[PDB]
């Protein structure tokens, strides 16, 4: 009750246009709204309403924020380890691996930052490419993509790191003389070669 | 800090209308706030911020976020960039006159961002079949997109050009007449006579 109205006040101080021209029942249906996100979402500490605070007054959006916005913008402090990139990032990644990947021998190859990186090109290339997307439903895979991907580093999990493809060996001291040299003594050898 | 929010309270009276004295503190908290996490401690930056709310039409307070983007987008004015309908004329005319140029950068543009912005719709209209009204929308997002890489400090690079073409051949037809006689008579080919 007194976290909500202190809320309410904090948000009317920092917003003041947002309540123009509204009657009270809006006011009363917003602030239900608002109260009914605070409990599903289990904010009932001050020091994330100062952190929500802090993150509105740094927006720059002079609009009141919807209630689920204010829920992220606290929790961004707690879930700190969430560091991936946005949509249009993604899509822009995604565009130069499709414009690099040929000049590379396989895909882990390719100078990823991180291995969420990695996972979320090669799916979105592979959807891409077998689906022939466009760029639209290209930006919408991105989207689906990152929401996944958001859900389960939230929920613990661990990023595999590729799988590669085995080494390739190498290291022959032969040259032209010894290997022909080689070849006659097989021939010789089998006999009934009849190569000339 | 007081001399702020007395000098914001100044400029725009009509904005602590019909408060009490709790509201009027609360907003004065959340300006401090807003200072503090904004690093906005020095009486030259609070001039700045003064200056570009008077230059503003609006009575009404803007939120200190929005002051905030007040602030840097002065202090960053500087954006030769057209508006969504200027944009929007500039494409027409592109599409009108680019059928008498060599190419897209013999086009007498007037800067780098609008030679970039002018073909990436063109391409993006002639490739999706745009209409006039998502034209529309794709100049505004365009245009969103390029002030913001303005804002991040990144160049906008200088086209990429093709080649020369050289030139200067002095001859006529009775010197090119004696060349294929030549060749005619080193080679043979009798038959090409």
């Amino acid at each position: 009750a007194q976290i909500i109205n202190g809320v309410f006040s904090q948000l009317l101080a920092t917003f003041p246009a947002s309540l123009a021209n509204r009657d009270q029942n809006e006011v009363n249906e917003i602030r239900r709204q608002w109260v009914l996100a605070f409990r599903e979402n289990g904010i009932t500490t001050m020091e994330q309403v100062n952190a929500g605070m802090r993150v509105a007054r740094r927006q720059n959006r002079p609009f009141l924020p919807s209630p689920g916005q204010f829920v992220a913008w606290c929790r961004e402090e707690a879930s700190v380890t969430a560091g991936l990139p946005n949509v249009s990032e993604l899509v822009d990644m995604v565009y130069e691996y499709c414009r690099k990947r040929g000049l590379y021998p396989d895909a882990e190859s390719y100078p990823w930052k991180s291995n969420a990186h990695y996972w979320l090109v090669t799916n979105l290339y592979q959807n891409m490419r077998a689906n022939a997307l466009t760029d639209a439903e290209l930006r919408r895979k991105a989207a689906d993509e990152l929401v996944h991907m958001t859900a389960r580093i939230n929920r613990g999990e661990a990023i595999p790191e590729p799988v590669k493809q085995l080494p390739v060996m190498g290291g022959r001291p032969l040259n032209r003389a010894q290997a022909l040299a080689k070849i006659a003594e097989i021939k010789a050898k089998f006999g009934l070669k009849g190569a000339s």
